[PDB]
């Protein structure tokens, strides 16, 4: 009973914990639980999931591979069952987050926050990120649909097109707050891979408060909810995704659903209880 | 080439960046690279390595394992090559940290921090956690052997013995900001794991002055250092020690050698490269 969860990262602080969440849930289906990494090449995606298949694993969760298709058709040539996870697939079906409206709240929220601080503009709200993900380009909408809302105005040139990865997003940030002299006061991070650059772009500036800043970012880490400044999060319910999972699996429904999953705000400085109950335990 | 590495969790930041260390290596050497998890608990790690046995994974990684030598005698009767990272076993190779020495650096750099906001006395220095493991022995004894060459004295009441648990580790943070009224102004947590629970307190005890605080964590994550209390990290040199755990891997030598590899002190508001290099530039299909 060997089930694979594929993952871009081990690195990743989503990632991760969906691999923690994720291996509970097999042992308790009596399961054995692997991990595997697919690097976001879809070649090497796909080679790791003939590897698995070679191995002969039972089940495979695939979370968000760049391309679902190429390892759609490996698994269907194995006649091995997958689900997709995070990001859609059209051939097999697909438990995901709800983006968009996650990132409404989170974006209503840190517009809360930020306006008691002093009144905000659209040019204040920015949003770090990109249009390679479904789920990302959900995030713009969201992002957008909460902005519009606030300031009854939309158009305007908010979006910061950043790499998934943090060197992109260090030199968006180092970009922005050359012409402006500060980062905005309202400011959404794609993913907290997304946040890893504004980190090294803060340590480079050495000496700056950044005292004006609220950051509102999509996936959870308590870490960053306790950063200096104020953070909020998006949590996405990777339990119930995973669950949806499994059983998703054991049904043998030809017709590919996807099914979306409401995550949850997490304010500032909320450090939450972990997938992890009493395995630390001496 | 299936080879696999076992960790204690996935969700913990320090086995988190050693998977994804391992899965590059693993790659360069050719190999294909899977991670499994032993829950702490010595009878789940056996019975994962059992069933990879049964799937014929070619290698093994064992690392932070709580039984490493039963571990070992489960990899031995399939003549499966493997090594021990981290926490060190008897029968058969390890490479693990400083960790005595990365303590002792890492509360040099938080008393010296600390002793410049005010005297310090040895009662202000205290330990968050200690476990039967070994890296938590060898850092209780660097932590101490740095109070000890600093004030001059020892046999202090300084360590608050924790599981790994966030939640014991809370609660211990908890009873002494009840006896105290506040954090200790230098303090050690022991594990990156042990961290969360020193988060989890003071969110439980919003408004409320812990004092001023600095704060020394063996592991290192880029977010706990930019925390707004001064944070000093420990980084043990992860893709060293994978590396001399691969082709130890390779040797067929009966002898167990404990490999020591030097961790790095990291100061305050530090983000490093990270190992995940290129993979998150945009692939556009
Ligand atoms: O940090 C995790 C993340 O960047 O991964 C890629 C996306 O699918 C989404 O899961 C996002 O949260
Ligand atoms: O979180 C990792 C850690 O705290 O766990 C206990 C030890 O294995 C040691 O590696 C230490 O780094």
């Amino acid at each position: 009973g060997l089930v694979g969860l594929l993952v871009p990262v081990y690195d990743n602080r989503f990632f991760s914990s969906m691999a923690q969440t994720f291996e509970g849930q097999a042992r308790k289906r009596g399961l054995s639980p692997m991990v595997v990494s697919g690097r976001r090449d879809p070649e090497e995606e796909r080679r790791t999931v003939e590897t698995l298949i070679a191995y002969s694993i039972d089940a495979l969760f695939i979370a968000g591979v760049t391309d679902p298709d190429g390892v759609h058709q490996v698994c269907a040539r194995a006649a091995l069952p997958h689900v997709n996870i995070d990001l859609p697939g059209k051939f097999a079906s697909s438990v995901i987050s709800n983006n968009r409206h996650g990132a409404e709240i989170l974006t209503a929220a840190i517009l809360a926050h930020a306006a008691k601080g002093g009144s905000l503009g659209p040019d204040d709200v920015i949003l770090f990120g990109g249009h390679d993900d479904h789920a990302s380009r959900e995030r713009i909408d969201g992002f957008h649909a909460a902005k519009a809302d606030y300031f009854g105005v939309e158009g305007g040139d908010d979006i910061e097109i950043t790499g998934y990865s943090p060197h992109m997003t260090e030199m968006a940030f180092e970009r922005f707050f050359g012409r402006r002299g500060r980062l905005p006061r309202c400011f959404f991070v794609n993913s907290s891979i997304n946040f890893e650059g504004l980190l090294r772009f803060m340590g480079r500036h050495d000496g700056e408060a950044f005292g004006d800043i609220v950051v509102g970012c999509f996936d959870y880490d308590p870490f960053a909810s306790f950063l200096p400044f104020p953070v909020y999060m998006i949590k996405p319910d990777i339990a119930q995704m995973l669950e949806k999972g499994f059983e998703l699996l054991e049904e043998n429904r030809t017709e590919p659903e996807v099914t979306i999953i409401e995550p949850q705000l997490i304010p500032p400085r909320t450090a939450l209880e972990g997938p992890l109950d009493d395995i630390w335990d001496p």
